[PDB]
């Protein structure tokens, strides 16, 4: 079909490597091969799967989801979303919204108690894109990095 | 006093702990919960950390090292569920937990590590903030 909503599989790494260049538009440009061994390593991961939504078969946005076992909570586990992109080029259009709302539903369908989404970026239109999707923002982030 | 991986024994200590963190929650056995505890040693990835005074854990904190494409594809990582017993509180002991989660995470390249916490709850992101962590990330979460 025309539009569609999936898990990404195999064929689907030149296109997702597309999207993370325009996430992240000073990382390097990994190839297929570069990135061949990572993609397979997470198609292998229990609990994580990313999806795609896809114009004319081409992924035009993609989430990732996070799956995690826990002993709290009544031993229930709790999910992460990572890694949103959407395109300049296909604002308003509602892909985003698809694909991170599936990766929620998938969550809870897992019974998960809870998912939860850290951003860095500066742009209220973000902020109010994940309210848009359910989250509320109600948790308050921390990050240390190395170079 | 020892920092280490949880393993099978560890189970009495864990649900312990876990109860401190969360006084409301469901008590558990063993089991029930042994099921999922071996699912969480099972998982790639992931490792609970104990901090051991003279053999009982009384500090933990998760961490998740997970694979990405980002960032030359760089893992990154996640810490969850950090507590210590009350009555060990204040000597340091999840500082060190907490600490030793993010060098290891360090250890494996991951580009950074995230956590997140609490609104408004000072005495909590001061703790935070003196295991090195900065408050630039925004944090969003739905529950069921």
């Amino acid at each position: 079909d025309a539009i569609s909503l999936r898990a990404a599989g195999p064929g689907d790494l030149p296109g997702l490597l597309e999207l993370y260049q325009v996430l992240n538009p000073s990382d390097p440009e990994l190839t297929t091969q570069e990135a061949g061994a990572v993609f397979a390593a997470m198609l292998a991961q229990p609990g994580l799967t990313i999806f795609v939504a896809t114009e004319n078969g081409k992924p035009v946005a993609t989430a990732t989801l996070l799956i995690v076992p826990n002993l709290t909570r009544a031993a229930r586990p709790y999910a992460f979303i990572e890694n949103v992109v959407t395109l300049e080029a296909r604002r308003g259009r509602g892909y985003g919204r698809t694909v991170v709302r599936h990766a929620i539903e998938t969550a809870f369908g897992a019974n998960c108690y809870k998912v939860m989404l850290l951003t860095g970026r500066h742009d209220p239109a973000v902020h109010a894109f994940y309210e848009s999707c359910g989250f509320v923002q109600n948790k308050t982030g921390f990050q240390i990095r190395q170079d």
